């Protein structure tokens, strides 16, 4: 219950596996420690892969099976989803550029436009949280000059979710799709 400062990605991913040794997650803890670390390019470009076309989901650590670590890859433009997390916790840290995270409640049963909650930009080693009973999210690097990188933990691990239109609150089940696992393209 000692957190100490990560002094880098390696000691960021050891000091993970002892917060979640357990069965539960003492979230505000996870979300410190995450802050704390100092993006450092290097440590992490062997993972910073990128897409032309869309963001890309790269594995970083699969945390003894109680998390998944991995690096998301923004180019300009690019975005994800309004989409939940499968009653999972969120973390998301920002290793380069920013990111918009737009909030939406979870939909009534009639057919309505979801409209924003709220929104923010999160910067540089800044680190979010979100779950389902928080809400709904949407990501989106919207900078025209710079890609972002984020560092997201997920715990439970989950490979699928809902995306939702944000016309008409209808959600759609999808598969997550790594681009790559422990630095291996994995086509
Ligand atoms: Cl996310
Ligand atoms: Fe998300
Ligand atoms: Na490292
Ligand atoms: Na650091
Ligand atoms: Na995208
Ligand atoms: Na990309
Ligand atoms: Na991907
Ligand atoms: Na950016
Ligand atoms: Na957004
Ligand atoms: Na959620
Ligand atoms: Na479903
Ligand atoms: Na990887």
């Amino acid at each position: 219950t000692e957190l100490l400062k990560p002094r880098t990605l390696a000691d960021l991913i050891r000091i993970l596996h002892e917060l979640f040794a357990g069965d539960e997650v003492n979230v505000e803890e996870v979300q410190a420690v995450l802050e704390a670390y100092e993006s450092n390019p290097a440590e992490w470009a062997l993972y910073a892969k990128f897409d032309q076309y869309r963001y890309t989901r790269n594995l970083v650590d699969q945390g003894n099976g109680k998390f998944n670590l991995m690096i998301l890859c923004w180019g300009e433009g690019h975005g994800s989803s309004i989409h939940d997390h499968t009653d999972s916790h969120c973390f998301l840290k920002l290793l380069q550029g920013n990111l918009k995270e737009t909030l939406f409640d979870w939909p009534d049963k009639k057919s309505n436009e979801m409209i924003k909650k709220s929104e923010r930009t999160l910067r540089e080693n800044q680190c979010a949280y979100i779950n389902d009973s928080i809400g709904l999210h949407r990501v989106e690097n919207v900078s025209h000059t710079e890609p972002a990188v984020s560092l997201h933990l997920f715990s439970p691990p989950f490979d699928t979710c809902h995306a939702f239109d944000q016309r008409t609150g209808h959600k759609n089940k999808v598969t997550m799709t790594f681009h790559s696992k422990f630095g291996i393209r994995t086509p």
